[PDB]
C-alpha cells in the first residue's frame, strides 16, 4: 500500500498565525500554545508570522494573504468566539469556518482551525490553556503534521 | 433506455483512503473495513493509497490532492466526529462535507463520505465495526461501484 | 410584457434521470413515477438516460456527468433520505440538494430535485407513490416544464 | 462624502420577474403586486418580462438566464414556500436563497427576494396582499431603487 | 395481456367545465387551476365549455347537460363545499357526488370530480392552488387522461 | 372558451314552489323571501305556483308533479327540519335530498334546495329571515339563474 | 368602465405636513420618512411645507389651515400617541383621527393619517422606521397616490 503521513518534527518549517484581538484574554494563552508547540517541536520561532486582526470575522480575509505566500508552509488560525444574546455568534462562526476551509482547498495549503465556538465563557476559558487543553497548541501541532504530509503529498 | 451501472467487482481499481487520527481506535476499524472490502472485492492491496491527517478538518484538502491524482480512480474520506460540549463539532462537520462534496464535482471523481458525524461516542461504536456495521467497509463498497460507473460515465 | 412558459408536452425532450439504491424499495417507485410521467406525456423512453448511484451522496456528481451532455435537456435527481439516529442525515441533505443546485446554475441546464428528505419511514412511504403522490413523478413533471422553458429562454 | 442612492421612479426601467406555480393562489397576488408597483411607478409593463417556473427550486435557474441578458436592469424573484411536515422547505429555501444571492453577485446584478418562506399557511396568506403587505409588490420597490443606483454606481 | 391507459396529451380534446359560484373566491382558483392544465397538456382553450352555476347542488343537472353533447369528451366538476354549522354539508356533498357518479355511469362519459368538500376553510384554501396542490388541475389532468383512454375503450 | 351561465333578471320565467307545512312559522318565512326574490327580480307573482304539502318527506312527489310541467321553468323546495330525539331527521333529510336531486336529474329541469336541516331550533331561526339570512330567498335566486342558465343550455 | 387611480410619481406634487412634537424621538423618524419618499419619489423638498405643533391634539387645526392653501395638494398628519395610565389617550386619539377625517371631506382634499395610536411604546418604537415601517413614510405614499388620483377626479 502507498501510505503518507507528517511527523511531527518541524525542523525548517514555516509557519503564518492570524489571531483575532477579540477575547484577547484568553486568544493570548492559544497564540502562547501554538508558539511553545512550534518552538519545542524544533521549528524556529524567526520562520514563525503572526498577523494581528480585530475579530474573528477579519481572520479570512488575513489568512488568504499568508497562506498564498510561498514561503509559509502552513497557516494556523487562532480566535476564540462566544455565544452572546442574540445569533450573531451563528453567523460569524460559520463564516470564518466556512472561509478557511474554502482558502485550504483553494489555494492548495493547509490552514488549520485554532477558534474556539463555545457557547459560554467558562467553555473558552477550559479550552484557552486549562482543563480541556489549549486548542493554540492543538491547530499548531496538527499544521506541523500537515506541512511535513505535505512535502511528499503536494 | 440507456442505463449505466457500476458492478461491485474491483479489479484493476485505484484507490485513495483519506484518514483523520482523531478518536483513532474508531477511525481505525473503518481503516480495516475499508481495505478488507476493497481486497475481498478483488482490488489489490498496492492499488490503495492511505493517507494519514490530524483531524476531520484536514480531510478535505488532503483529499484534493489525492483526487487530482490521475492514477487514482476513486477517494475514500474516513474520520469519526463526536459532539462535545460547545457547537465545535457543528462547524467541523459542516465543513468537512461541504469540502469533500465540492471537491468531487471540481474534479469530477467520485469522493465517498465514510466520515461518522454521531451525537455519542456508543454511536460512534456502533458505526465502526459493530451492531450498525462499520462505515469504512460502505464508504469502499460506494467508492468501488462508483469507480465502476465513471468507467463508462465519466 | 414577454412571457416565457413551458408547456408540459414532452415529445423531442431527452432527460436524465440519476437514482441511488439507498432505499431502493422507496427510490424504484419514484423512478417508475418519472418515467411514467415522461412518457405519457409525450417523451420516448429510448430519450431516457438512467444513472444509478448508491446513495444520496453520490447522486451530484453523477449529475454533473449527464448534465454535461448536449444531449441531455433536463436532469432528474432521485433518492430518498431518512433521518436516522444520528446528524449524519443533516449532512447528506445539505450537501445533495446543494451540489445539484450549484450544478444546475454552472451548467446552465435545469436539475430538479426529486430527492424526498424525511424525518421518518412512515413520511418517505407517504412521498414515494402512496398517500402524497410520487416525488420521482412530480421532479420529472417539472423537467417537463424546465426543459421546454430552456427552448426559448436558454 | 460621496453619496450613492436610488430613486424610486421607474421610468425607462426594465425588469425580470421570475415567478414559480406551486401556491400559486398566492404567488399570484406577488405576481400582480410586482406588476402594480412597477407600472404606478413609471415603468412600462411592456418592459416586464415574466418567466414561470414549476416550483421555487427551479427559480435560480431561471433567474441567472434572465439576469445575464444585457436588457435586464434587475430581477426579481418571486414564490411561497410552506414548511412540510418533513424537513424539505429547510432545503429548498436554503438553495433558493443561496442561489439567488450567489447569481447577483457573480453577475453584479441587483436580484431581489420576493420568495415568502412561511412555517404556515396563515403566514403566507399574510404576506401576499393581506395584513402584512404584499413581499412581490415590496420585491419590485426593491429593484426599482437598485436599478437606479446601480445606474451610477455599476 | 390486453392493456388500455390514457396518455395525458391533450391535442384534439375537448371538456367542459362545470364550476359551482358559491366560496368563488376558492373556486376561481380551481377553473384557473383546470384551464391551465388543459392548455398546457396541448388542449385549445377554444376547446373548453365553462358553465357557471349557483352552488354546487346545481353542479349535477348543468354537467348532465354538458356530458350529453356529442363534442364534449369529458366533464370536469369544480366546486368547494364547507361544512357549517348544521348537516346541510353533509347532503349537499352526498348529492352532488352522488349525481356526478350516477350521471357518467348512465352517460358512458368521464365526469372527474374537482369539488373540494372541507371541514374547515383552511382545508379548502390548502387544496385550492396552495399547499395541499389546486384539485381543479387534478380532476383536469384526470379527465386528460379518461377521455384519451376512452378513444380506444368506449 | 365557449362560456354559459345565469344572469338574475327573472322577466318571463315561471317558478313552482314545493313547501310543507311542518315548521309552517319558519317555512312560511322561507316562503315569503322566495316570492319576493322572484318578484324583486322582475318575475311576475302570476307565473309562480306554490304547492302546499304537509311534510318534507312528502316534498319530492310533489316535486316531481311540478317539475314534469312544460311550462315551469325550475322548482324551488322549500322546508324545515329540525333534529329531534331519534335518528327520523337523518332518513327524512337524507330522502329528500336525494329525492329532489334524481327528479332534477331525471326531468333535466332545475330543482333548487331551499330545505332547512338544522340540529337546533336556533339554526333554522337563524336560516329563516334572521341572523343568517333566508334560505327561500337563496333558492330562488339559485332557480332564477338556473332557469336563465338553461335558456341557452338546455 | 370608468378607472380612476392615482400613479406613484410625486413630480410637481407640493405637500403639507403637519407634525407634533411630544414624543419627538419618534416623530421625527416619521417626518424623515415622509420627506424621504416624497424626494425619492419626484417631489420637491422645495414643494413641502412642515408646521410643528405641542402635540396631537393641535394637529387638526393646524391641517385645516394647511389644507386651505390653494397652493398645497395634500396634506399629511404625523404624531404618535402612546396609551398612558388613564383614559386620556382614548380622547385624543378619537378627536384627531375624527377631526383630520372631517377637515378632508369638507375642505375636499386628501389628508393622511401618519398618526401612530399605540398601546406601548414598543409599538410606536416598531411602527417609527424598526420592525414594522415607519408610518410617516407610508402617510406620504398614500397621499402621493391621492393628490394624483384627484389630479382627474376632483
Amino acid at each position: 500500500m502507498q501510505i503518507y503521513e507528517g511527523k511531527l518534527t518541524a525542523e525548517g518549517l514555516r509557519f503564518g498565525i492570524v489571531a483575532s484581538r477579540f477575547n484577547h484574554a484568553l486568544v493570548d494563552r492559544l497564540v502562547e500554545g501554538a508558539i511553545d508547540c512550534i518552538v519545542r517541536h524544533g521549528g524556529r520561532e524567526e520562520d514563525i508570522t503572526l498577523v494581528r486582526v480585530p475579530g474573528s470575522w477579519e481572520i479570512p480575509v488575513a489568512a488568504g494573504e499568508l497562506a498564498r505566500k510561498e514561503d509559509i508552509d502552513a497557516v494556523i488560525a487562532i480566535g476564540v468566539l462566544i455565544r452572546g444574546a442574540t445569533p450573531h455568534f451563528d453567523y460569524i462562526a460559520s463564516e470564518v469556518s466556512k472561509g478557511l476551509a474554502n482558502l485550504s482547498l483553494e489555494l492548495r495549503k493547509p490552514i488549520t482551525f485554532g477558534v474556539i465556538t463555545a457557547d459560554t465563557l467558562e467553555q473558552a476559558i477550559e479550552r484557552a490553556g486549562t482543563k480541556h487543553g489549549n486548542k493554540g497548541w492543538e491547530a499548531a501541532l496538527s499544521a506541523i503534521e500537515m506541512a511535513n504530509l505535505f512535502k511528499s503529498l503536494r
